[PDB]
């Protein structure tokens, strides 16, 4: 039998697009890192989509993954989105919240 | 005008983010402007397209990102031949915003 980690499937595909982001961000990735881990996992995934011709689920998983990125932006947003139910008295759309913890992201670096 | 709720808030991403945010800035100026259109949107209970919305607002804000994104996705759609939509572009770009800040 073969391994599954000897299956090189997109090997050098992967090192091309690792590159890409090393020379535009220039910066050399953490391999360690639970946010390459995770960038890595989205893209062997984003492969088997596109091979599939299947769409994504847009508004859902984008809460879920920016709650699992940026947690205190993410939770902050929603604070604020507390905040304005209280006193407008109007329901938000969720939609709401991922725009706040993108607005929100940069302030604190 | 909205301008003792602005203040509320303000103060929560101070406490939130343990900062103050320097008022004389750009920083605090961008951070009304959106919060105040969030604000209008949620008032006049208007929708927003997610898809096209979050185009424009990662073109914009995380400019580096999201063009380096859209060179990946030029790459996976020439190497696997396959149509490749434009959700996965903003995809992509949430995931690199940490890898690049
Ligand atoms: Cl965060
Ligand atoms: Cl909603």
């Amino acid at each position: 039998l073969r391994p599954l980690s000897e299956v090189n499937q997109h090997s050098q595909l992967m090192a091309q697009l690792v590159e890409v982001i090393e020379d535009s961000f220039q910066m050399k990735v953490n391999k360690e890192s639970v946010n390459y881990l995770r960038l890595i996992r989205h893209i062997r995934f984003t492969i088997e989509r596109i091979k599939k011709e299947e769409p994504t689920k847009e508004p859902e998983k984008l809460m879920l993954l920016l709650k699992n990125e940026y947690p205190l932006c993410y939770n902050t947003a929603w604070k604020l989105i507390k905040i304005l139910q209280q006193t407008l008295k109007k329901p938000v759309h969720e939609a709401e919240a991922v725009y706040l913890t993108l607005h929100l992201i940069p302030i604190n670096q």
